[PDB]
DNA sequence: GCTTGCG
C-alpha cells in the first residue's frame, strides 16, 4: 500500500532513457505446491553516492530479515529493476552469497535496461544465472504489471512509451547472447 | 539541466 509516483515510474523504467538513479520493485510469493497465487510487495531506490552509496539490490538484501520468511518454506522473490545488477560494486556477488545462504528462495530479476557502464556487467549477469537466479529483460507485460501493482495510477491503464517493444527486443537479444556464453 | 550522477 506504499505506491510510486507515475512520472517517477515512467522516467526511471523507460528502457530507452538512462537515469542517474535505480528503482527496484519486488514481490514475495510463497509456494506450498504450485499455488504461488499472490501474497510483502514494496519498492525502493539506491542511496545516492555523495563524496560510495548503496546500490538498490543491497538495500533489498538489507530488508530481507524484516520480511520474516519461514526458512522451512520455499518462496519466489521477483525484482523489476530499472538497471541490470552491477558486478563491480559487489551487488551480483552479494546476491549470489544471499542465494547460497537462503536456498528456500527462488529469485527472478527483470531489468528495464542493461547497466553496461560496468565493464563487468556480463560477468554479473552470468554469475547471477549460475547462482540459479532467473535473469530477464522487462517486456510490455512486466512494465504493465509494475504500473498495475506499484504505481499510483488512480485507475489509468498503463500507456507504453514510443519504442518500448523495439528496445525490449534489442535488450532481450543482447542479454540472451550474454547468457549463451 | 541533462540524465547509465554531476556541475
Ligand atoms: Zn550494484
Amino acid at each position: 500500500r506504499h505506491l510510486m509516483d507515475p512520472h517517477i515510474f515512467t522516467s526511471n523504467f523507460n528502457n530507452g532513457i538512462g537515469r542517474h538513479k535505480t528503482y527496484l520493485c519486488y514481490e514475495v510469493e510463497r509456494l506450498d505446491n504450485g499455488t504461488s497465487v499472490k501474497m510483502h510487495r514494496g519498492f525502493l531506490h539506491n542511496q545516492a553516492k555523495n563524496l560510495y552509496g548503496r546500490h538498490a539490490e543491497l538495500r533489498f538484501l538489507d530488508l530481507v530479515p524484516s520480511l520474516q520468511l519461514d526458512p522451512a518454506q520455499i518462496y519466489r522473490v521477483t525484482w523489476f529493476i530499472s538497471w541490470s545488477p552491477c558486478f563491480s560494486w559487489g551487488c551480483a556477488g552479494e546476491v549470489r552469497a544471499f542465494l547460497q545462504e537462503n536456498t528456500h528462495v527462488r529469485l527472478r530479476i527483470f531489468a528495464a535496461r542493461i547497466y553496461d557502464y560496468d565493464p563487468l556487467y556480463k560477468e554479473a549477469l552470468q554469475m547471477l544465472r549460475d547462482a540459479g537466479a532467473q535473469v530477464s529483460i522487462m517486456t510490455y507485460d512486466e512494465f504493465k504489471h509494475c504500473w498495475d501493482t506499484f504505481v499510483d495510477h488512480q485507475g489509468c491503464p498503463f500507456q507504453p512509451w514510443d519504442g518500448l517493444d523495439e528496445h525490449s527486443q534489442a535488450l532481450s537479444g543482447r542479454l540472451r547472447a550474454i547468457l549463451q556464453n
